[PDB]
């Protein structure tokens, strides 16, 4: 599916931009990002365009207050402002945003150069809050070190998974995103073994293989993350995380981002993490990393969004 | 996609070749092209197959004059000859072609080859009469310097452009292509100052940004080829240009070659580009370019194409 | 379709695994196998996800035998063993094997990584039968020199020749596989000339040009294989051939794979092939070509796969 | 030449880490130092032997006063801090450093990899500065738009403006490199016409080609850094630039690098650009870019590299 | 060796441009090419440099007649024009070059952007009379179908067999270039069996191995192609060549270019193909192979080039 | 470099194959073999100029019984017979070849043709008594989990360790390599900690970097096989190593292959990790991995192996 916006079932890549903005609270600023972001389709193939393979990809989120205010009329089921959470260790603050630009392809300079356009097609009718250069480090793992994104869904299963059905036909093929830009305690995480880290995780660290159902601790990653309803049947998410940093901030991170047709699923996960569940047996990845943002965003289909305004 | 004839919705490549023949008188000649362009999958694969890839593509298209010789009780419903057109200074000539074979692929070797196998099996009951090495420039560049295909529709929007449907289920997979090979004064357009260069576009140079309206003039090649109806429903085209050229004898130029599931859009937009928009009104890029070929093909489906005898 | 279990219509590949493996007799072996091939998602993406590009695939097949074992309930119209051939001059044996993995990727370690994981997870439940590390030579080609799997069927084609439809709906989008491992008498082969080589396949050699309807031998590869019905319709199978061999012990060979929603079309190629038609009149390439083994396996669907 | 460190002369890359340290004044730090500098080998092979390109590689600098500290006893003839200019208009600063790591490899992961165990085993003995994160911005162009390395010294010539020879012979294969990081006003940059554009650099923008000497301007940045001796010589220095940015932060970057086996020429070009010469008559580059640091290195030879402390 | 001009050992490429140009008779126009050829670094620069693999090549060679009109002072030992051939069936014409460009890059847009500037530099001042677009086909084959440029001189042998050295040590590092573009005639070619053709080149076609002392013809193209000195020291040269054509005017071609420290090398290995060895034994390879070029060029190194 | 026999210095490849022959007792045998190997160049460049990357290369070794039949009166200065070590619990065994094929190419069926072209031409006058088909393993690791080749030494320092120079002038660029077939025992391996595991080797897992001195056992593959003589001069050795495994007899093996000048060097490596130092602490990978094989050939430089006969 060859650059077009809102392809949110893009496969991984080598390079991302993730650009969370808030807009100004004028009437302008309202309908410059309107235009720039109807017509997002323009930058991206603008850019897009200029390499072969075409890898380059955007996908564009607006946060439930500013939805508001370009179309009361009509609402998806299910946005809103992202729930913070307050656990017993943990805590995940709900930041800033009203839209994000999910940036992948398989060069830097394509992401760049798409986010400055962007950028500079809104002016002062919005400002970056958040900027993100996630990158691809060795066979895809985190920089903790583990393979990462290894059960996300996959072709009919991811698009399930993650894009509005029949449940809200107005906003068919449309999606709900959760950001959250995580810092890692590096030197702590280090101070683990491989068994007790890979414990923390739910998989063995340089194989990638998921534990033994008799070894697998109950508070583990995999474990908290995997949503089982009452008739049995498994709800899953689609993660398109990056690893990102910075070596003399000496900030090492993981760059979550999360989509799902119904948020309630990525939100349960985040509760499953943060309060636990038995409540107090929380996620031991919390441990090791602090989550510096925390935002929700419609992913509106090709057809809404270029309908705005 | 993968080795099939008349896949249409192909992505750009590196190499193409644009072979045009005229079909033999005889009723032996007729048949002979028949069988050929009928089992076109053959050499198809016999070369592409060599590729683990499998960049290898070729899309048929047939003449109006050569589809009443072979099909006279079935016909699509806009087949016609190439429509010339005479404007004060420039002109769209309408010249011979009964074959088209548009051939894209990775590597220079694959699309010559398939070209290769294709003649000699037509044999003398064919001629050529226009042949273009078609070749990737730059990032998608074509030999004015501009980024080359940036508004083609992409995905579904690309199929309901160039594909027939419900109009003329006869023919429903079929595209109506045009060709032009045009050729280029390289100094009278070095003499224009890239800004002057930008506004006969529509487009910035380097940067391939969309000028924006107040200072997009109204005959900008942008400008003439936005085709929306009375009732505001914009109309596009799928376009597979390649560059070509030859240093000795100064041949530098642009192969157009444009698909439509209806030729009335195609044929639209050359009459404001060559007549104007209002009248005298013309394309610039037209004064730097000078068609020396124009012909008109249908392309077929795959099932309508392996009917033909 | 990235990373998907089933995925009977990938593309070649350079590299590829296939692997047969007999299921023990105890019920915890069939359990145990169970277990493997219904969660086989999670090695595949335990190892495929490790690669940007997502090369890896895997195909499970499950041998009519094994099936009855788990799911004597439900069968596949077409399911049985392989059925030996033993024509006039050569033979087609038929072979254990109770599962087949058919694993492809862009480089032999995911493959292989893949093919560890699986038999690690097997364990004492099943054993390692036959195993071959197929790889792309050249353009295309197999070890006897010419460009092979042209005229595979490709996108809807494929599609329609490999998965099971309306005819049979209870196993929609599953398949019939058969594999053999043939080895070639590479001296032989080297005797004939290239024109005789060309005589015996159907094509010319070095640009994979198929002979014309008079130049044809009636008794040549291509000849043999085709299948056109009643009504005139051809009926197409998806062949996954890899080359592979050994240089100390001389063996220089091509792994048959063949995929059709109904094996009875692979199975009339075979019977054309070894007994020849007319009768006596047999594929050439069975003189330069013997085929150590001989195994079909119903391919699941993911659903089917999944509820194994 | 692979993971050898002090290979300044490989070819350009698709991503740069740019490391500027200094040092703390305690004497087990500048020991800390001494240990991973003069085995930089092993985190290269560490981290370069995980991809098989070997495309990574590590120059380390040295800056003249942490030189000191760590051999009085030998000393080469050039060795000194940045020399700062305060010209008409326009001034480049000296700012702080001791170490250089100068990193460049086909994956961002490899270089922040390796920087990531850099930094690491100085820990406490050394503190970041100025950290750049350079990437190739299409066909080798800076933010400006302009092919930026075009008439860099190749392979014997490279060796020659580089590297160390006869004249100081103690440390032959080295090089003296200076660090300058630009950031531009895009905005400004961009009021200008491509062709004004143009006379400030020396060079056609879209094709890269060098102005005829009639119309190549005194003050053009080509002339400036044109260096002609007495005796009709030319000398050069090799540069490693690439760009860098922020986009919520607004900056945009030319992260300027040059190796010479003298830095004399790199002074002179430095003077040329900022004092002008005639005097007053400075390049114009520096109108849209501003250098933010400045700082000289010695890169030692592998030889003496290993050799300290 | 990086984006530097006159480099001569460069290995084989997807692409390259042969461009011959004639030179015009004023003052003027002399200084004009003799300011284009001595710069050519500067082109080659602005167009290599926007690929990261640089894999850019231009190599400049200049004919005996136009050396003398900017060198009359000093001239290479060997450098004259090229001698025309006329043999017992086929002839090897002497046409006109005063400048070669032979251009080679991994992309096709790089040779033609490099071509363009340089055409362009050189305006009125030259006249194009040659140009071929070569290109590797499959796996380094010829249109005839064989591998070809299999026993080049590598590394060491490559630069003793090309480059100038000790023997005229004013010209050291230079080469001595004969370019001949050859036009096929496929379909007699086509009516060869495989193994004819094998025996007209001296190698296996599929396989490119070459024939054994006892297979191999007396005037097989490899044979005749063979250069041993009275000690018993073989002399080799090193050759560039690429396909090309045009499907509408039937021409399928082979562009030969040969590189050689001392170019009657190759002029022997051209009269033993020629005229044959022993004489009326010619190369019959030349059956099916007309050359329509002929052209000798010196190749200055990059010093002498720059001071031209 | 480019597809010449005997260039030791290659950088590693995603495929190898390692052949080890025992010549016939014949004239005719030992004449047919002298041809083959004397004219490797031959089968070398029929195969390697196929691929345009040119990848492909050959080693040639020839063993030291078999070097006595064909050069009686010259002879490298250390040329013998692999010396085999017995410890108390692990050993390595010395056995037959005359020959080693040491091919590498990046695509698999490079190297097989090759073999196939070379065991072909020797017909019934060689016997292979030993093939591997070596592969790739992730990030450059081997079959054991880890990074494998990582303190190789490269460029120059490789040319000083691999081969022979004043020493042996007669034999001057020729070198001594070292082959033993390791098998792993997985079970055990596996039912060790990481931390032990790196322990066992002497660098960390995941992240490949050598433990420091005081976390470093005296026993460590790492120490053992560090070489300092009396004088405080180090001596490396160039390994080859890549991975073999056969899933259904359950082989996961390590090729070892060594480079060196001198093979006292690989020698004496390998009788501190057979027999330990001090005697009895000898290597642990031992405990894991068991050699089947052990040869040692004589690797001719070009012109003293086109001279065979
Ligand atoms: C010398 C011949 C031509 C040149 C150099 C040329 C060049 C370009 C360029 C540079 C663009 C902007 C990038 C892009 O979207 O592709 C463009 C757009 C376009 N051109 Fe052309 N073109 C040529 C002929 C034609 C012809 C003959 C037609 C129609 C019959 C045509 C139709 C279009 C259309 C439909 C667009 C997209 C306009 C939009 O919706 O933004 N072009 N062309
Ligand atoms: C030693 C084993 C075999 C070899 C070396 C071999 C070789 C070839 C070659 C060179 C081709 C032509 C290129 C192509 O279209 O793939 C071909 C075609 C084909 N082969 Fe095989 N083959 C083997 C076994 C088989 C077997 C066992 C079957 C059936 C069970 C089979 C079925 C087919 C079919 C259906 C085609 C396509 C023919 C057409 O419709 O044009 N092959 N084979
Ligand atoms: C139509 C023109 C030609 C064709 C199609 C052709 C083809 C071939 C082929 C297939 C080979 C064997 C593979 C290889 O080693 O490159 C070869 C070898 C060779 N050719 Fe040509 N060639 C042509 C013209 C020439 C000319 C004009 C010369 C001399 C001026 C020449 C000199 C050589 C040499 C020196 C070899 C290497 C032979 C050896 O030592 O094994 N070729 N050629
Ligand atoms: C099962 C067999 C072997 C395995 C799994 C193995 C594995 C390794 C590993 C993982 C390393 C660290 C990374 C590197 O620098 O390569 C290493 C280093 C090394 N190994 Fe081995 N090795 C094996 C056999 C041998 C043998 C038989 C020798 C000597 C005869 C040897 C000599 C070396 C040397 C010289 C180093 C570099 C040590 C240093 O200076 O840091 N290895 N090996
Ligand atoms: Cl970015
Ligand atoms: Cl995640
Ligand atoms: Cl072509
Ligand atoms: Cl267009
Ligand atoms: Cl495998
Ligand atoms: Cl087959
Ligand atoms: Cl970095
Ligand atoms: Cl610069
Ligand atoms: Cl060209
Ligand atoms: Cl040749
Ligand atoms: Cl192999
Ligand atoms: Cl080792």
């Amino acid at each position: 599916a060859r650059l077009a916006p809102q392809a949110v079932l893009t496969p991984p890549s080598a390079a991302s931009l993730f650009l969370v903005l808030v807009a100004g609270d004028s009437d302008d600023d309202r309908a410059t990002v309107c235009d720039v972001i109807s017509g997002i389709d323009g930058p991206l193939k603008a850019v897009g365009f200029r390499e072969l393979a075409g890898s380059l990809s955007c996908v564009v989120g607006v946060g439930a207050q500013f939805w508001d205010r370009v179309s009361a009329s009509s609402k998806p089921a299910h946005l809103h402002p992202f729930v913070p959470l307050s656990g017993p260790v943990h805590s995940a603050p709900s930041t800033p945003g009203d839209l994000l630009f999910h940036i992948k392809a398989a060069r830097k300079d394509l992401c760049f150069e798409l986010g400055r356009q962007i950028v500079s097609a809104l002016g002062s009718a919005a400002t970056v809050v958040d900027e993100v250069h996630g990158f691809r480090y060795f066979d895809s793992r985190d920089l903790l070190g583990f393979v990462h994104g290894t059960e996300n869904p996959t072709d009919d299963d991811a698009a399930d998974s993650a894009l509005i059905g029949d449940e809200d036909p107005d906003f068919r093929g449309g999606s709900y995103v959760i950001v959250q830009k995580y810092l890692h305690d590096m030197s702590a995480w280090n101070t683990l073994s491989t068994e007790e880290q890979e414990r923390v995780i739910g998989r063995t660290k340089l194989e990638n293989v998921e534990l033994d159902d008799d070894a697998q601790p109950s508070n583990s990653h995999v474990t908290l993350n995997t949503i089982v309803d009452d008739d049995g049947v498994e709800h899953d998410i689609l993660r398109d995380n990056m690893a990102f940093g910075s070596l003399g901030e000496a900030e090492y991170g993981t760059y979550f981002i999360g989509y799902a047709k119904d948020p309630a699923v990525t939100e349960l996960m985040l509760r499953r993490m943060f309060l636990g569940e038995p409540p107090g047996n929380y996620d031991r990845v919390l441990d090791f990393s602090t989550a510096a943002t925390g935002t929700l965003f419609f992913v509106p289909s090709r057809d809404v969004l270029e309908s705005l305004g």
